[PDB]
C-alpha cells in the first residue's frame, strides 16, 4: 500500500488513507460522488469503500437518526 509494509487498498484503509480522509471530513463531512470518484483513484480504492466510511462518521455524532 501507500506506506512501507502494510494493507493494500481494497476495503481496509491504511493509516495514510484515514489521515486524508480526517482532513477532508473536518472542513466537509459533505463527500460528493465527484470528489469520491477522485479519493478513489488516488488511495486506490473504489468510491463504494470511502462512501460507507464517511456514512459511518457521520453516524457518531449526536444527530436525530441513527445516533
Amino acid at each position: 500500500g501507500p506506506m512501507a509494509s502494510d494493507k493494500r487498498p481494497r476495503t481496509a484503509f491504511t493509516a495514510e488513507q484515514l489521515q486524508r480522509l480526517k482532513a477532508e471530513f473536518q472542513t466537509n463531512r459533505y463527500l460528493t460522488e465527484q470528489r469520491r470518484q477522485s479519493l478513489a483513484q488516488e488511495l486506490g480504492l473504489n468510491e463504494s469503500q470511502i462512501k460507507i466510511w464517511f456514512q459511518n462518521k457521520r453516524a457518531k455524532i449526536k444527530k436525530a437518526t441513527q445516533a
